[PDB]
């Protein structure tokens, strides 16, 4: 069962940062589904346009955490989506 978050859901949470090359205004049109998997410290991450999906991320909550560790804050979930670590590792926790 993926649960879904609009990107702008994200970015008014302060989960997303920015998404590059994509006028805020066309935020609502980006969806991500975030699907368990069979390891507990890892989730699927997909990430739509218009209904589309346009390319999928496998995410471990421990190389989030190794980024908490250099004292990282953000980083790129694909490459052109600006994510803030902490707020993730919570979201991806609940």
């Amino acid at each position: 069962k993926p649960v879904k978050y609009t990107a702008a859901k994200l970015h008014e949470k302060g989960v997303l940062l920015d998404i590059d090359d994509l006028q805020t205004n066309q935020f609502k049109n980006v969806t991500f589904d975030i699907i368990a998997t069979e390891d507990v410290g890892i989730f699927d991450v997909r990430s739509k346009f218009l209904g589309v999906e346009m390319e999928k991320v496998q995410l471990n909550i421990q190389d989030l955490l190794q980024m908490q560790y250099e004292g990282v804050a953000v980083m790129k979930m694909f490459d052109k989506v600006k994510v803030n670590v902490n707020l993730l590792i919570y979201l991806l926790n609940k």
